[PDB]
């Protein structure tokens, strides 16, 4: 087993645990809870760190992706004690350190101010979360591992007053989508990039 | 045969059109446009109405919903002569005059403060429209016949910033969810209500 | 309990099998193939029939449906005897003749010539058969009770050269979109509403 | 307005559980968590009654639908006696008591031994519960209203070791499947129907 | 970012457009337009060349899909002026030309005549566009990049009275199926091949 | 075209039947008939097998799958002769013999004992075979090329008293998903993971 991605977000901002609400197929994660994320290869090898971490702790799963080649679980619990615990176990039965995971990679991100009325009509229909109007202004972000979008997201929301459009967080890479004023939307874009470029892990330039 | 519900709406509202956007099968509505809306029984039948506006005017459908007995048909234009012209030439061929629609019916309507988070997951899932976060108000409207939900939206996004949510304007029942915050949210019901309950129509009593 | 409708295709057309093979949810059937349709009240005793007529025949059934209040069933074999013995079987666990079912109602029948494009694009959208092009000719029929939307569209097809777009033949009433030139959509629409007009029946208006 | 349906479930069998943590959009319930649901008209009034057993308990809401005409919601807990809080509460807001529920009709019942194995196809491709294999004994089950089907699925699942196929308590009509052996079945199917027998209510007649 | 398929087609013919309003996610094409579809890598970057050609152009996108690892728009208008300049206006900020997109690559090429009924059942199943029935004739292609496969499809149909059953343009690879007769699909291959062999572009042998 | 994945199941056993009863896209298997499975690369030349087998046997096809890369046909008949007949007719048209597939890797290999209630849930939301209880014994098994999983979920149900809840076949990877007891699920893993081990065909360490 590999592990990709690992990223304990202290507190579920209130629009991002709306999203998981609305995507999870598993226990519905609550506003300010803590949570951890953890990707691996191979993907169907999850389910036993989901065992591990359910057996040593009280937290709760929100999501269990088993996807084309990788694996995501999600967990989460009001106390980031026990989120803590359940990324410890889970590591624990990796045999790994929260550094064996791949550094986040910044593959592509982008500001678009004053979005014309047709781009608004395509983001609308693909997304889960918020819907955007014309002339807002959009932020996009694909990141390598998937893994780390759900970190960039939460960033972003306590960052500044913005929309959250949508998140993928699996995948072969992952994405993020935010609507908003200019101003705030460079705000959240900044902090969102923050958070990934200050994270340990292994070489990943691709 | 029958006409059920008759609207036209001035000018589309940015929010009703980001939701229309995602949920309709035709040709996508753009912010300002007007629109109107048409439903009758039996359901088939929608299609000759459709092919009398096309044929009459540069209108173009963004809604065609054949359901379990009844039609909806939904045109847009930047114009409001043009959609009105629409809706006259689909009243023409149906041989009715506007107030032959049944007047619209507040089935049920009611403000909920301060939702618990557990309810705002629950409409989450439900919703194709913004989010709701926990400890906003909730309005909830259903309305016979279905095709006045539509109207009742978009009144309640002129009058009051609030979150579209989902609105249902074709079923036996239209419905409607707003969110946001409560003086808002009562600003936006007295909206919705007050333009329901100024349209002429056939007595419609449960 | 009721008898609703009763039809038995004598041999299933090119279109509608391919129509058929793509939404039937059981055994797949084949052109020539003689089938017959039960549509009873209530909707969860139409699995009675169908172990009626499987332990009595070898037909195989393509569809049941069980919907909001009425159950369909749909079995088909290469040979016309055992699909009359399976019709026969199912009719005789419910208590029924032929005649028992309620006679056909044409609710709306009718042809338009000439859709324009953007109605083109609506049935596009909608449809499970084949497509339809700007300019062609359209014919749209309701009957009820839905079960007779099948026999319409057969001999629709063994009539003229049209397309089938598509046959909805449950729910609470039946509908059929047939596309083509004029004239071959003119002599399929006679066909289909004389099938309809032919079959005895327990008077049955709106 | 009107109560339909009210049912407390003492403790949710595992199969039960196991079929509403694939088909629930709320809180997964959990095995023999207490749990009540309630039925009513209109639809979208159900989120009041929601809204009142929130406030007044810890239950959590597995299901709350609004279908074509009614709406149900399900909440669960450890402990009976916060259920049973919460459907007080709801019957409370709504200004019933438990027994101004419609009575349970039993709409049609049956026993299918020895299933054609073209029968269990079917069956298999719509059930979203356990899979049904050839000759295994089927029981159905239609009442009315809807939402006294989940009483009966609990009820048959404690009286004897059958396979929960399918369970519809919502919509016109409520609707169970279950598969096994035909002495299990026929235990069963007694406690299903003898549940609903018993159970006091408004005369509901067909 | 990488550009990987640039087209431009100068009207599409009837048959892509029913298909494309089938599946389209923007805004819908009608028959003749011109249209222009660009591919890129990495995926969420695609946004910024819609950006780039709604503010230069009156274009109108039909689809805008980000994938695994590709991003595709499609930009359509009546006016082949107003197509190519979107198109330059995309080339332009890729700081790309034309000839800098890979070279198509056939990967697969097949006629098979006189197909089985239970191999039509199949394509039946699986298309979006026309049906096709027993004893006809399939034309199947896969292409590299998959953006390449509407331009076989449009220039196919060009050449000769075929049925469009399936056309994927986004992927790793890009795929068409044909039906219809064996000289007509023959004729209709041969179009479509010679398209793709005579386009510039970086050597792309696989 | 490469061979990937070729594989004669001699007799389907009732879940697995029940399972591809579900899922399958064609002609639906029955319990007890043979079956043959072949994976090649490119995926949409899989067309060409299927119509080779059908032209030379009596076989239905339940399953054709044309994903990312990949393509699978499955077809079976109560004739283990004519599923052998139809495995040498495609392995013909690709100047292939059976051992020139890639020989099975186990990716990943887990018994999980007394799943956490959290966990079943997660399983019984993503299954579409059985459904698995809390306490009850997980076996996952991802394999390379995924072809192999039907074989392996086969004679895992032959080998001990299991329930088959999902099997992916298709994909990158393939994948398999059983619940029971302890020493059943043993016993079973033991019979899949040998049937693997014992086929022929070229190194394929990964």
């Amino acid at each position: 087993m590999e592990l990709r991605a690992y990223t304990v977000l202290d507190a579920l901002q209130p629009q991002l645990v709306a999203f998981l609400q609305t995507v999870s197929t598993g226990f519905m994660p609550m506003e300010q809870q803590a949570s951890v994320l953890v990707e691996i290869a191979p993907g169907i090898a999850v389910n036993q760190l989901t065992d591990a971490a359910l057996k040593a702790t009280r937290c709760q799963p929100g999501l269990q992706i088993v996807e084309r080649a990788y694996g995501l679980i999600e967990m989460h619990d009001d106390d980031q004690g026990q989120v803590r615990a359940a990324g410890d176990a889970m590591l624990a039965h990796l045999g790994a350190r929260e550094a064996d995971r791949l550094a986040p990679r910044v593959v592509s991100s982008q500001i678009i101010t004053g979005i014309d009325g047709h781009q608004s009509q395509l983001i609308n229909r693909m997304r889960h979360g918020d819907m955007i109007q014309a002339g807002q202004t959009l932020y996009i972000l694909e990141v390598h591992p998937a893994g780390y979008a759900a970190l960039a997201a939460n960033e972003a929301e306590k960052a500044a007053p913005i929309k959250l459009l949508e998140v993928v967080t699996f995948g072969a890479f992952g994405r993020l989508w935010l609507g908003g004023g200019e101003a705030e939307i460079a705000e959240a874009a900044r902090a969102a990039e923050g958070a990934l470029a200050g994270l340990s892990g292994r070489d990943n330039r691709g």
